[PDB]
C-alpha cells in the first residue's frame, strides 16, 4: 500500500477517514469522469471508489482499472475478519468500522459493508452489493450481485437473494428468492 | 479533565463505567435536587448528568452549570468520531461504546448516543435528544431537539424529524416530518 | 485456561476463531456423541460446546461436565462487560465480538450472546438462551431460560419473557410475558 491514496468520491470524506485509519498519509480527491484517461499520467498511488451507487461504482472501477491503477480495499482497523473468510484482494471493497465477517464467508469485488453490518459464517456477498449500516446476514446466506440491503435489515439463515434485488430499511427477508425483486419492510406510522 | 467526577444519577452506574473507561479515578454520586445550590461549596470536579429523560437532564444541566461546575462529555474509548464531526465540547453529551459518528455530523449539547448507535455523515442531532441502543441515522439526517429514537430504530437518508418527536422501538422513519409527532413501529405478536 | 481447547461443534469454526482471539493456541474438534465417555481418558484441556441449539447444548454440557472436563466461557476480547455485571464463571457461555453487557446485568450458564447484541443494565439472561446477532435487551429485562431472540430483535425496558419462548427476526417485544410463547415480527414483502 502507498502512502497516498486517490479517492473518486459526502461518501468521499467518510472513505478518507477509513483510509487515514488504515495509515494512509494523504488523500487526493479525483471526482471527474470526463478526461479520466489523462489521470494515467499521474503517479500510481492506490485508488478507491467512494460511490454508494452500485452501478456507477462498477463503471468507475472498470475505467480506473483500465488506466493502470490498483483499486485497493479500504478496511477499518476495527473490522473483524475471520482468517478463513475470503475478502477479494485489491477489489475496491469498503469495510466500515465494527463490521464482523465470520468463518468461511466470502466478500466479492466492489462490495460495501457499512458500519456495524454482520456477515455470519459461510455467507457469500455478491459483487458490487451494498450492505447498509446495521444490516445482518445470518449463516449460509447468499446475496446476489448488485443487491442493496437497507439499514437494520436482515436475512434469515440459509437464504439466497437473487441478483439486482433490494431489501428495504428495517426489513427481514424470510424466504429464498430465485428471481430479482424488491422486498419492503413496514414504515413508521404517525400516531 | 479532573481525576474525580460527580455523577447526578441505574443510569448512574453505567455512566460511572464510561467515566472509568475514560480514565476517571473515582466517581461521586450526587442525586439530590433540593439543596443543589449548596454543592457549589464542593471541590469543582467535572460533572455529568446521568438521566435518560431529556427534560429532567436539561433542567439539571442548567442548575449544575449555574452553580459553577463544568459538565463534561462522557465518551467511551471505543466510540469512533470523525475528525470533521463536531461534538459540542463540555456539553454533557453521553457517547456509549461502539457508537460511530461519521464525517461532518454534529452532536449538540446534552445528547445521549447509546450503545452501537450510528450517526452517518452530515447528520445533526439536536440538543437533549436520546438515541437508543442500535438506533441508526442515515446520511444528512436532521434530528430535532428533545427527540427520542427507540431501540433498533432508523431514519432514512436526507430526512428531518421535528423537535420533540418520538420514534418507537424498531421503527423506520421514511418521510420528512416538519411537525412534532409520534411515529410507531410494529409490535411482536403472540402466535 | 489451557493452551489448547476442545470444541464440540459451522458454529465450530466460529467458536474456534473466538478461542484463538482469547489466546488459545490450538483447537481440537470433538463432535462425537456416542462414546463420549471414553474422552475422559484424554488430557483435560478446557472444553467448549459450539452448538446453537439450546437443548442439545445443555445435554452435551451435562455429559461433558460429568466426564471431568471444565467447560469454559469463550469471550471475544472486544466484548465489553461491566465490572458490576455477573457472567457465570466456567459455564459454557459464548460472548461474540462487540457484545456489550452493562452494569449489574447477569448472564447465566450456556447462554449465547451473538455479535453486536447488547444487554443493558440490570438484565437477567436465563440459562441456555440464544441472543442472535444485533438483538438488544433494554434495561431491567428478564429473559427466561431456553429463550431465542431473533436477529435484530429487541425487548423494551422492564419486560420479562417467560422460559422457552421465541422472539422472531426483527421483532420488538412490548409487553410482559408470564407464559411461554412465540412472538413474531413482520416479514419483508415482495413488491
Amino acid at each position: 500500500r502507498t502512502e497516498k491514496i486517490y479517492i473518486y468520491g459526502g461518501h468521499g470524506l467518510v472513505c478518507e477517514d477509513v483510509a487515514k485509519n488504515m495509515g494512509y498519509k494523504e488523500c487526493i480527491f479525483l471526482d471527474d469522469f470526463k478526461g479520466m484517461k489523462f489521470e494515467s499520467t499521474l503517479p500510481k498511488y492506490d485508488f478507491f471508489i467512494a460511490i454508494g451507487n452500485n452501478e456507477i461504482r462498477k463503471k468507475i472501477y472498470q475505467k480506473i482499472s483500465e488506466n493502470g491503477f490498483k483499486i485497493v480495499n479500504l478496511i477499518h482497523k476495527s473490522a473483524l475478519i475471520s482468517p478463513s473468510a475470503i475478502v477479494e484482494e485489491n477489489a475496491g471493497i469498503l469495510i466500515m468500522p465494527y463490521v464482523v465477517i465470520n468463518a468461511k464467508a466470502k466478500i466479492e469485488k466492489g462490495v460495501i459493508l457499512n458500519t456495524s453490518s454482520v456477515i455470519e459464517h459461510e455467507c457469500v456477498i455478491g459483487e458490487f452489493s451494498h450492505v447498509s449500516v446495521g444490516a445482518k446476514c445470518a449463516g449460509n446466506v447468499k446475496i446476489g450481485k448488485n443487491c442493496f440491503l437497507g439499514i437494520n435489515s436482515c436475512v434469515l439463515p440459509n437464504l439466497s437473494l437473487a441478483d439486482d434485488s433490494i431489501l428495504g430499511g428495517g426489513a427481514t427477508l424470510v424466504k429464498n428468492q430465485d428471481e430479482k425483486g424488491v422486498f419492503v419492510g413496514v414504515p413508521a406510522k404517525r400516531m
